[PDB]
Parts: C-alpha cells; sequence; structure tokens
C-alpha cells in the first residue's frame, strides 16, 4: 500500500501533468470498439443509439518507472482525472455522450495507459430498411477534435469490432461491424486529420 | 464534536488517500442487493428500470483507530468523496446510473466501511412474456470495471436478494431474485475476473 | 457589512466544519412539510410527482455567538455548502430529487439553523381510484440515510402537513396530509431508527 | 488590459465577498422581465413553460472605484461566481430553472451591478381556456427565498413586462403581461415579505 | 514535453487570466457556422433542433510568444477553462445548449485562439410549410450577451454557412444557409450591439 502511495506521489505530485503531444513529439493512440447493443432507432429524427465500450491505448515516457524501486509494482489503477486523456469524440453525435462506467485508467511501468469508457451514443443515422432482410448501414467517425495527424496518430489493432459481448436478445441483429482508420482533409487546416470509421450493418431480429 | 474533528483530521489530512488494492494486497468487497421496485419495462427498446440499494463493505488498515484515543468514538459518517470507493458497476446498463440517496459512508474503528447507495438503473432486458403466468427472467452482472480477481475479491453473504422492502403496489411481481458470484477465467490472461450476477424473475402483478 | 464579514470569518474560517453527530453528542432535527402541488400521476409506472418545501431545523453550539460582540447581529444567511446539513432523504423515490430553490440557510446567534429546500420528488405510488370520490392514499417515509436515532433524533412540530400554500388550480385535490414520526427496531442492530411518514390522501379535483 | 486586471485584483482578491444585506444595511434589488416565448402548455399536469430574461440591479459600496485611478475604466464584465447575487426565485416552479445565457454580470464604478440571466421556467398554471378568444391568465411570484423586505427591498421600474422581444411566430399570443410589486404582512411578525407578481394573459394564435 | 510545459507555465501561471475587452481595448471575434444536421422539428411547441460547429477566433497580445525561446513551438492545445472565452450565445434558444465536443482550444504563437465547440441547439422556429416545395425559413441571432459593439466586434469570414459536413440522409434538406453580421440597437444604453444572424431555409427530404 505504502509503495503504491509513494509511486503515485512521485508520478503525479512531483511533476506537472503531460501537456499533450506536439508535431516534434507525436503520440500514437490505438482504438478498439466492443459493441454491446443498438438500443434505439428513431425513424422520425434519423437518430440511432449505441451502447459500446471504447478501448483506448497510448504510451508516455513521463508515466514510466522501475518496478524494483517501488516494491515490484508493474501496474496500477488511477482516476482518469489524474492523467492526460486523448480528446477522442464522435464527429456525428446528436446528444452529449453518456458515460456508463467508472472513469479509471490502468497505468503500466513502461508508461502504457489503457482507458476503456463504456458509453451510450446518439448519432446521425437513417434507419430506413432496418425492417428488411438486407438491413441498413450506419457509420460514425471517431477522432481527436483538436489534434491533427501530426500530433495524434490514430490506429486500430484490427478492423473487426468485438461483437462477443453483443446483447443476444437485442431488437437489432448485427450483420457486420468494422472499424477503419481514415486520413481526412478539412477546410480548416492544411495538416492531415485521422479518424476511425465505425461502420455497422444491422436489421430487426 | 472536538474528538471526531481530531479523528477525521488524523485519518484524512495527515496521510494520502488509499490508492486501491494490488495483487500483493488484495481487497475483499462484500456486495448485497435490496430490490425496491421494477419501475419501467420498455418492450420497444428492451430496457428494464430497477430501483434498488447496493450494500458495499470492505476493510482498510489505514482507516483503523483506537476509540480510547478519540473519546470512545467507535464509528463515524463521512462523504464518499473523502474515502476510496470500489469501482463496482453494472456491465449491461443503457443509461448512467441515477443516485437516489446521499453519498455518505460509515467508517468503524476496525477499518470497516459500509456504503449503501440507492440507485435507479436502466439495463438490457427483453421483457417478452412479462404479461404471462411464467413471467420473464432478467439478468445484470456487477463487478469491478478495472480490477481483476487478484486485486478485488468480490463476494456475497447470501445468493438471495433482499425483497422485504419491495413495493407492494408495484406493476410487476417478483417470482425470484438471486445474487450469485461468478468467476470468469476465460478472457485472455491467467488472471480470474469476478462478478455478482443479479438474476430477477418477474411478471405483471395480478 | 464589516461586522457580518467578521462574524462569518470567525465562525467558518477559524474552525473546520461540524463533522456530524455521534452517540455521545446527538443532534435533534425538526422536519416539516409544506405541500405545494401534486404535479403528475403515472398510472402505467405507479409514480407520483410532488412539489413541496422541506423545513429542516437543528442547533449547533459551534454556530453560537454574542450579538453585542458583532454589532447586534442576531442572524444571517449563508450558502448551505458553508455548513453541515442532515442527510434527510425519501426512502421510496424513483428519480433523484430536484431542487427548485436557492441552497441558502439561516443561522441564528443561539446556534439555530433553518434550511428550507423546495423540491420535486417522484416516488412509488399506485394512483388507482384517484378519479373516484374516495380518492387514493400515497405514503413516503423520510429519514437520515446513514444516521440512527442515537445520532440524529428526528422530530416534527405538528402531525399536519402545511396545505396553506397548496396550488388552488391543481389537477388533484388534497383530502388529508399527515407527517408522523415513527420509531423502528431492526434485528441486525440495537439502535432505534427514526423516520417521518408523509401520508397524502388525494383525488382528481371536483 | 493591465488597468482592468489591477482593478479586478483590488476589488476581489484584496477583500472577502459581500456577505449579503442586513436589517441595518438594506439592499434594494430592481427586477424586470422580458418575455421571449410561451414554449409549452401542459393541460394534463397544469404546467406552463416560459422563456424570458430577468434583469436584476443592485448597488454595493464595496464594488465602487475611482475611474481616474484605473485608466478611466467606468465599467467591466465579470463571472457571476466572482460576485454576490440575490437569491431571487419563482415561488411556484415545478422544475429546476434552466439557464440559457452566460452567467456574467456588468459592474459600474459607482458600485452598480446588472445581471440579466435568460431562463426557461416550468411553473404551476391551469391552461384551461387557452384555445378560446378570452384566453387564460397565469401568475407566478418572484422574490428572495431567505431575505425579508427588511433586508432585500424588491422594486420594478415599470408595471409592464417587456414584450418587444416576444417571438412573433409563437404558438401563444400575449393579451397582457404585468410585473406588479406586492407586500405581504402578517400579525405574528413585523417583517414584510416582498414579491413581484408576473401575471400573463395569453391564448393560442 | 519540457518546452511546452515551460511555455504553458509562463503564459498561465506567471500572469492573471485575460479580464475581457474594454471600450479602450476592443476585441474582434470571428464567427463561423458548420451545419451538420436539422435533427428535430416540433410543430406543437415551435422548436427546431440543430447540430452544428461554431468556429470562434480572436487574438490576444498576452498569449503571444517567440517560438525560438520555446523549442520552435508555433502552437498548442489547452483546456478552454485555462483561457478566457467570449460569451457568444444564441438569443432565441429554448433549452440550455448541449456540448458535443471536448472543450479544448488551439493557441498560436501570434496570440491567435481557435475554439470550435460542437453543439445541439433548440431554438424558436415555426416550421409550418416544411412539408412543402418552398420549405420554411428559420433564423437565430448569435452575439455577446453582455458586451456591446464597442467591446466585442463580431465578424464572419463568409456569408455562407459551411454545408460540406451536412448529414446526406437527414430528414430535412437545406435550400440555403447564411451567416450575416447585423448592428442592432436595444431598449438599453446608446451603445450598438452586434450579432451574426444564422438564417436557414429548409424542407422535408
Ligand atoms: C425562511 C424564511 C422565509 C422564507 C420564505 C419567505 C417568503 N415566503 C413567501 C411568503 C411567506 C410564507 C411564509 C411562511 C413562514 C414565514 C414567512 C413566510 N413568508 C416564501 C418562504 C423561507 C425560509
Amino acid at each position: 500500500q505504502a509503495n503504491l502511495m509513494r509511486l503515485k506521489s512521485d508520478l503525479f505530485n512531483r511533476s506537472p501533468m503531460y501537456p499533450g503531444p506536439t508535431k516534434d513529439d507525436p503520440l500514437t493512440v490505438t482504438l478498439g470498439f466492443t459493441l454491446q447493443d443498438i438500443v434505439k432507432v428513431d425513424s422520425s429524427t434519423n437518430e440511432v443509439d449505441l451502447v459500446y465500450y471504447e478501448q483506448q491505448r497510448w504510451k508516455l515516457n513521463s508515466l514510466m518507472w522501475d518496478p524494483n524501486e517501488y516494491g515490484n509494482i508493474t501496474d496500477f489503477r488511477t482516476s482518469a482525472a489524474d492523467i492526460w486523456t486523448p480528446d477522442i469524440t464522435a464527429y456525428s453525435s446528436t446528444r452529449p455522450v453518456q458515460v456508463l462506467s467508472p472513469q479509471i485508467a490502468v497505468v503500466t511501468h513502461d508508461g502504457s495507459v489503457m482507458f476503456i469508457p463504456a458509453q451510450r451514443l446518439s448519432f446521425m443515422c437513417d434507419p430506413t430498411g432496418v425492417d428488411s432482410e438486407e438491413g441498413v448501414t450506419c457509420a460514425v467517425k471517431f477522432g481527436s477534435w483538436v489534434y491533427s495527424g501530426f500530433e495524434i496518430d490514430l490506429k486500430t489493432d484490427t478492423d473487426q469490432v468485438d461483437l462477443s459481448s453483443y446483447y443476444a436478445s437485442s431488437k437489432y441483429e448485427i450483420l457486420s461491424a468494422t472499424q477503419t482508420r481514415q486520413v481526412q482533409h478539412y477546410s480548416c487546416c492544411p495538416e492531415p486529420y485521422i479518424d476511425v470509421n465505425l461502420v455497422v450493418k444491422f436489421r430487426e431480429r
């Protein structure tokens, strides 16, 4: 207990928080989606509600330590407020995202961080043809709101969304769910922007 | 009031907060559910709303004291923000949980903590057959979001949910309610994962 | 303004906040309800919404002062966040209570505190028979969530709920509204538990 | 910018916040309503929703300064959290009031404060007869929750609610809107209770 | 990293926050709208819900630095709470605006600030004729709530709202969307007030 208290004090109370990446020191953020349920479909407003959990991973040199100096502690859990977290947001949401899980991250001695928020998201989708055999395709882009591809490099481990935790008695059946890295340009900035496109094909069970 | 002010100052202002359990220092958390009401059933979205209070108890050596050194004070009440609390959550919720009670915990001189938040939860459940004699079975898993079974040992005193405070004029009658501890070794890694599966069998009152 | 600034500084900046009552130093809290309106009745979920004022009164020796030492100031108003407040909650609510008034309390030189939050509460009630001449009876208990009768002694001035401020053009007419103090004993602990049962008999106007 | 930074520091960092009025030092608060729209009417719950802005004015000696000592600055804007604000509330609301504007106040060198929060309020009103030619009359009292007329003297500039900003394509048309000050006296206590009774007569367009 | 941590410390911890503009030191705020979707239309309450990005740009001398003194850092990202932000609000909203993006701003070495909050707004609009070929015209004014045209000079880059990110499968089709600067005079003091009128002509798809 004493060694962990000493580690947290040395990492967070001694030095200031990580101020975010720069062009000279970019950061790689790996995203992964686990789709739990398509809760609601609104044909009158063209909104679809998803329940999912987003796995986020990044590495910081400022969060590194030698386990031998801290009673062989290799990892710990801390409030997400105690550390820097990437500004990953849905680009086509219609309501503020609702958090369904505790905001706690796991820090490893090599500086690796894992943050897995469970969320409910309302996003822009026309559900016409959901009642058919062919179904309907919905798509939402996830990315850093303010950091370009020069500061935050977004990645996926696989393009396959995890559907092993998908609610078996859901109103909607998943036909396909993919997560793809895209490099986009905007009438904003000449720098490239990176997003992860979550594409879900579904129909009424 | 002076002895309690002195105790709170010695326990919270002198030392930093408990940083959570580790594999070398695991923590046992006892979980208990008291079901008060099945408020809403949504057949179009497959959501069911429960009102219940979740009893949580754990013991910390850092929260121990000698009552004789603090005017024979054996226990006290403090804001849940002043102490560490386990990250126990519903794994299949559809809305952020709503708190219906003050966020205050009871600390005993032996280091025991009791925190009983009253909550309204919307979770995933197909209520088809609720209008029948047989009823319908809903299930929701509770556990630590970030800690494994090597850090947090989640347990239940009984597998029976307390139904003594269940609303008598509820729209739904409950037929059975169990709280069972489950160990899931199947995930990735050699570490086990623990959860309390709250299983409720219910039907429309008649 | 200078004398009040000096008083608030001496009462709040000099000493830490009151840490709550103990068995050795209990606190009496007087509770009173002023029913303003029965806003909503939900026959499909068995929820009833009330708008009421909850008068709360307690006395603290730490909040006492001599008016002669502070320019003859006998009382003042302060944010409820600057002082300790009792954890009085509804035992059968279905939604987090909504606050409709500023969270400010009145402190008197004898240490008396007056806190009257205006609230909207959704609680468990079957409103079947509200459309009848006889009406329907709803009940909701109020009490400390974590303190027993040995730490917080809950009291009422009267058995009657103040209906003088009840909305005259409400959808529902009040036939009777009582607030009764109840002492309960549970098998698990020897301490008595106190609650105020708010019982309201009402029907659809005319 | 330097003179304003110096003024704010001298007014807020040097001295503690105004502790509120007393019987010996009473404060006059001038209240004014600008009705923007009657959004919703609920015949099943007897609730009416208004969108309006509430002009509040008071004067404090602690907020006075000599413009000549601060680069001829006669007034400034500050967050409402930096200053004391009166506890003016609706006495018959059914939902917590929703704030539609930034919580910023204007302070003048003579100690005058102007705070104009834009709000959405749900209050108790039977709207039976709104669909008729005669319309319906709704009333809602506003006043200090904890201060009596001996501490806060509530006033109005006019009896007329400002309707110059009322939404022209509203579902409901305003037939009359008064803003009248009332004194309530009791036999028990010598303390008067002051309120501003906002009375609105309206019908469906 | 070290140079950025040093820059943020020198800009925010050394000096107090920007206290806002004055008549003697006015500020130009550039406003731009990117309409993403007309989510909801409520014919019973006369409310229309929009999802848009509000680009805000201003320049402060207090936020200037020499990149050469800070490891050639030309820009950075910081929480909107760490800096002053203009009180730009919708004048005819019916609900508190909902934020759909992280509250982070970009600061450039010349003192330029870019803040782009993504929002969901419910505002006053009669949607009668939306089901027709001609459609319906909705308008909503945006401006500083407490600052006059003598303190905050509101500007636009173009008269045209960015519709390149408008949801293609929306329930409503955009016929025209303009953002125009207006100098209006209110019932208060003789100082002019500036706004940006967002006018949207739309119909059912
Ligand atoms: C402490 C002191 C005052 C108040 C308010 C005073 C103004 N009243 C509207 C009219 C009113 C009723 C009423 C009932 C008891 C005593 C004084 C009262 N004044 C609303 C309550 C609240 C808390």
